[PDB]
């Protein structure tokens, strides 16, 4: 494969990215974090986190990965495994693995690029972001996100490159 496989994700100080098939904080300044990096790129999602988004993002290839063979949603495009989300990218310049866990679990031993940001709460949740051994990884950039009265957490951007 030649594209450059990019996850990008949110959690907690527990690895939680989900409660109740939802996201469990409103941070709209995180939100516009993710519309600048990910903007005219392919989005890579699971069927449930499509579903909890509920509508096609504008601006970027949508593709929504789902064992149902018979699954189709109007304005986006349909994957029904790693090898064929790679076909349909194989000439993109790089891909964002967008969630949830199932999905970031199947593209784990693929990626090369981590755009991660930390959230220092400790939610109720009960889904998780993969653990990860981070050797050969190192941090390119760290940036304190906007803390204020829109957006009640303290969090920080981080992304990490792949060596080699
Ligand atoms: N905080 C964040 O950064 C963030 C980001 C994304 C999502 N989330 C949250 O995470 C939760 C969703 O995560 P999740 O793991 O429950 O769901 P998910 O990974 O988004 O979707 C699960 C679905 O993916 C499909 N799938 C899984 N493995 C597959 C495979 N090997 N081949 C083909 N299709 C496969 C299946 O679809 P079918 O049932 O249709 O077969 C499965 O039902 C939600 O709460 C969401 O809001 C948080
Ligand atoms: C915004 C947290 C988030 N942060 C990071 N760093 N990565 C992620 N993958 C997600 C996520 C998610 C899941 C998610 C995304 C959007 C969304 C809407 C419009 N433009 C972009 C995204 C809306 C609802 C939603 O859950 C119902």
């Amino acid at each position: 494969h030649h594209m450059r496989v990019s996850f990008m994700v949110a959690m907690d100080e527990n690895r939680v990215i989900g409660k109740d098939n939802n996201l469990p904080w409103r941070l709209p300044s995180e939100l516009q974090y993710v519309k600048k990096t990910t903007m005219g790129h392919p989005l890579i999602m699971g069927r449930k986190n499509y579903e909890a988004i509920g509508r096609p993002l504008p601006g970027r290839r949508n593709i929504i990965v789902t064992r149902n063979e018979g699954y189709h949603v109007e304005g986006c495009e349909v994957a029904h495994s790693v090898e064929e989300v790679f076909e349909l990218c194989k000439n993109e310049e790089e891909i964002f693995i967008f969630g949830g866990a199932q999905i970031y679990d199947l593209f784990l031993p693929y990626v090369d690029k981590l755009y991660i940001t930390k959230i220092h709460h400790a939610f109720e949740g009960d889904t998780f972001f993969p653990e990860m051994d981070m050797t050969n990884w190192k941090e390119v950039f760290v940036e304190k996100g906007l803390t204020d009265e829109k957006n009640p957490y303290t969090y920080y951007y981080h992304v990490y490159e792949k060596q080699q």
